[PDB]
């Protein structure tokens, strides 16, 4: 709009183009997201508007929702870097364990807050985890998935990443629960530790089979009800579960314990954000400041 002087093109999310913009008046620097079509559902705008009240230090603030000419703009507080970029920049030496722990602890606080307010993310990934020079990390796009929906790609021929998708979503479950976010975060925690994606599937089935190959093909024993799920097939190969010690070496037993609880197959057995915060892994948590090159 004419109220913003597009500084640059921050990128192209799974909803639309994102710009770093400066408020001509306030001078405020923000992230402006133009949402993808021909009318804008009033149900969507109401849902979105509710999110302006969902404020927490570990949640990227949604400053404004602007509906105009079949176009919807979301104005968000701006942060200089995402975790995907930071991990790549830290690929040679790895992110120090104290910082990994701090980030996981903060992300869990953010999740606990949203979940206590009955708001789910549903599409957590390194790119929507934003960080600043203060050692803070925040979750971006909370609640957008429900307020809207999800197509085959993003909106314009852009492959949607499935690497962080919970198995219940992959097996066709129609009702998501807060557990899907814990799964995604577990996958991200593993990636920060090993410096490699945990389950980098390139198709829905490859995603599911990569999970099965590591955690074992689920059955009625570990996941009651799994064989009755929409896309479950009796023909799925039966893989034995691997040792966590081989999954995220050289993570210590406190870390491996927490991760295994975040990756339980049964959404109901999967640990909650609130409960994870009390896990012994965080007994010595601190808040280190990252070396950020902007
Ligand atoms: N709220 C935000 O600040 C932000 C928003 C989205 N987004 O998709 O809504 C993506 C990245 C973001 N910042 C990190 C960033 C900043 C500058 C860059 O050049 C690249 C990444």
């Amino acid at each position: 709009m004419e109220n913003f002087q597009k500084v640059e093109k921050i990128g192209e999310g799974t909803y639309g183009v994102v710009y770093k913009a400066r408020n001509k008046l306030t001078g405020e620097v923000v992230a402006l997201k133009k949402i993808r079509t021909e009318g804008v559902p009033s149900t969507a705008i109401r849902e979105i508007s509710l999110l302006k009240e969902l404020n927490h230090p570990n949640i990227v603030k949604l400053l404004d929702v602007i509906h105009t000419e079949n176009k919807l703009y979301l104005v968000f507080e701006f942060l200089h870097q995402d975790l995907k970029k930071f991990m790549d920049a830290s690929a040679l030496t790895g992110i120090p364990l104290p910082l990994i722990k701090s980030y996981l602890f903060q992300l869990l606080q953010g999740l606990a807050f949203c979940h206590s307010h009955r708001v789910l993310h549903r599409d957590l990934k390194p790119q929507n985890l934003l960080i600043n020079t203060e050692g803070a990390i925040k979750l971006a796009d909370f609640g957008l998935a429900r307020a809207f929906g999800v197509p085959v790609r993003t909106y314009t021929h852009e492959v949607v990443t499935l690497w962080y998708r919970a198995p219940e979503i992959l097996l066709g479950c129609k009702y998501y629960s807060t557990a899907v976010d814990i799964w995604s975060l577990g996958c991200i925690f593993a990636e920060m530790v090993t410096r490699r994606a945990l389950f980098p599937g390139d198709s829905e089935i490859d995603q599911l089979f990569r999970i099965f190959r590591t955690l074992g093909t689920p059955d009625e024993v570990v996941w009651p009800g799994v064989t009755s799920m929409p896309d479950y097939k009796p023909s799925f190969p039966k893989w034995a579960r691997q040792d966590f010690s081989k999954v995220v070496p050289p993570l210590d037993e406190d870390g491996r314990s927490l991760l295994s609880q975040m990756l339980h197959y049964d959404p109901n057995k999967r640990i909650s954000a609130k409960a994870a915060l009390a896990h012994p892994f965080f007994q010595d948590v601190t808040k280190p400041v990252p070396h950020l090159r902007l």
